[PDB]
């Protein structure tokens, strides 16, 4: 099976890494061991979406190409590396946001940087390794390979607009023209900054560059196949689905109860720009603006049991239901465009769309 | 001047990055004064002395080599572009290493991520973009470069060795048999891992790879020298006069006053495996073993000031005499060496080595 494969290939990517490590990095065993454990709680224990994305693209073209069998291996070979490296610099970012949000779980277990012997002084660091450690991936496996060199580029643009997504996330609270590195940032009293267009902005860049563009094209990559689709609907596509995963995000930390959702949700807490804050803020009246106001961006409880409230009496769940139904016809249209230059492509564009929608 | 230039570079580096994020990142205008104030105080205010090796290098061999007048202007634009890549590189390890430690100042004012308006939880994610800024440079202003691949190479190698060397620094003060994510890290008692040998695997990791061996090797490659020069002898030398640079950084932060130093050093305070702590354990009795044991790494002032005086009443400058002597004797067989195959080159070597010195 595909996921066998895949996670296979976690196994041969781990050893070459540590291997490596003692070869030529003076590394000890201890060291090694460290790193080992903070790989596999850092890179494991998700649904390995991202990574499954690449594996999937490159299984579609593989089915209907002329290729020696051994060809077939070092596609798919190259496939799970690749879709390695995204689950790795996955992995570095959900370090680093634990650490710079003050978070306390993740994947049902505690943020990396808090267990005993880890602490934030490690955990900075074993972030910086996790990227780095997708780039001696990509040189060692792909050194010969035609796509090395654009792979590098989209992987290296991808990360540079997530830390970008990164920072619009973290200032969505302030007001624009209040920011300064000088002056202790403000929480927004307006909220005139939570609006359609700009949570759109925040997600487009902290999410779908990385979530959905960076596999697809990963696996058009590999698969030696990006000159056959249309980029600009790729990226159409994959922005459209990346930002419906977000809104599903949102809502899920704001009423999915912690055991399902692996963390207590704190996103009211923390005045986030949330599709549930924008929405609401686009059908309230003029005393349910006041209350949301009075009560968002505090750790009282009683203010987030308010907030929740307001949600809750606002039915957000038709604005859900009517965002949900615009976003199925949207991608139905560009899968149907993407068909005229590749079936194939259109095709894993459905399964990846199935497996958010239905996620 | 060659100065003039380089930070002439900058400002054009700078305005190319920051109207990109206009062009392409939908950044607001507020948003991009925050990043080029982070750029100026995260990049600025050092001596550039990495940056200005790779200029150096360049203009050694353009004074050697035939070349149209565009072409000099050229290399010489793709040197300080180079030398930029590496003060930015080292601006993002400054910013996450004071995060890190708990720093207080870096080059006279307080670290980035104690300024008001910053915060630790958008310091770690500016540091991350810091790194990605140098990637955009290289692929932006090198792309039709024949040299872009083994720049991007190497300067990948280099970063992680640099990741890797701070893994060293941070666990030096714990015993390696005790390295668990699982379990709180108490400091060593025994100190039998502040050897000679531990000591220079920290510093050729954390310094030497990012301050001497990628300004040097840089230098080559925009220059399309380096199928001209030993490789082995260059990383030897960068070795070599890289752990010169640590052990007189570690005396600084001992006994440099904080205004001449610019911040309050903590290296005893931190546990840190100085070369002073190594140098004094090589030649301790067992008294003065047992007080250096029973004072290190605490914060408590007058125990700082035991160690200070246990160091001060060892005679640390008479090894440090003895060590420059060697370093010296060697740097010097080691230029000769490089005279075989390139005079110009084991010149910018001098140069960077007498800057070094006597700095
Ligand atoms: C899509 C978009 C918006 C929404 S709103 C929502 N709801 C389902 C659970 N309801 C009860 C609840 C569970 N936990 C709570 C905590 C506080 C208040 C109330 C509750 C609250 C509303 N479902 C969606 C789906
Ligand atoms: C190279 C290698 C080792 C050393 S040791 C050193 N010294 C110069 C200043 N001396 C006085 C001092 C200044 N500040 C202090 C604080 C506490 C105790 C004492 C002092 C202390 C010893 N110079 C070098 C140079
Ligand atoms: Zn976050
Ligand atoms: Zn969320
Ligand atoms: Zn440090
Ligand atoms: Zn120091």
């Amino acid at each position: 099976a595909s996921m066998e494969r895949f996670l296979s290939v976690y196994d041969e990517v781990q050893a070459f890494l540590l291997d490596q490590l003692q070869s030529k990095y003076e590394i000890d065993p201890n060291r090694a061991r460290y790193l080992r454990i903070m790989m596999d709680t850092t890179c494991l224990g998700g649904k390995y979406f991202r990574g499954m994305t690449v594996v999937n693209v490159a299984e579609g073209f593989l089915a209907v190409t002329q290729h020696d069998e051994a060809t077939k291996e070092r596609i798919l070979h190259d496939a799970c590396v690749g879709g390695w490296m995204i689950e790795f610099l996955q992995a570095h970012y959900l370090v680093e946001d634990d650490i710079m949000d003050g978070s306390v779980m993740r994947r049902g277990k505690p943020c990396w940087y808090r267990f005993p012997g880890v602490t934030t002084q490690c955990a900075i660091n074993d972030g910086i390794i996790l990227k780095s450690w997708t780039q001696i991936m990509a040189w060692h496996y792909f050194a010969d390979r035609p796509f090395l060199k654009d792979l590098l580029c989209l992987f290296q643009k991808v990360d540079y607009a997530t830390a970008v997504g990164q920072m619009y996330d973290v200032t969505s609270m302030c007001d624009s023209n209040k920011l300064d590195p000088e002056v202790a940032q403000p929480m927004t009293t307006d909220f005139a900054e939570f609006t359609p267009a700009i949570y759109k902005r925040i997600v487009k860049y902290k999410t779908t560059f990385y979530t959905y563009l960076l596999p697809l094209v990963m696996g058009l990559l590999v698969s030696e196949a990006a000159a056959s689709v249309e980029m600009n609907l790729v990226e159409r596509v994959a922005h459209l689905i990346g930002e419906y995963f977000q809104v599903q995000d949102d809502v899920m930390d704001c009423f999915t109860p912690p055991e399902q959702l692996g963390k207590v949700g704190t996103d009211i807490e923390d005045a986030k720009c949330s599709w549930l804050a924008v929405t609401f803020l686009g059908k309230a009246n003029a005393a349910q603006v006041a209350e949301f106001k009075a009560n968002y961006g505090e750790k009282d409880p009683a203010k987030v049991a308010v907030v929740k409230r307001l949600y809750s009496k606002a039915n957000l769940q038709a604005d859900f239901a009517a965002y949900e139904a615009e976003v199925v016809r949207e991608v139905e249209s560009l899968i149907e465009q993407l068909k005229v230059k590749s079936p194939t492509f259109a095709e894993s564009v459905a399964v990846v769309w199935e497996k958010t929608h239905k996620r």
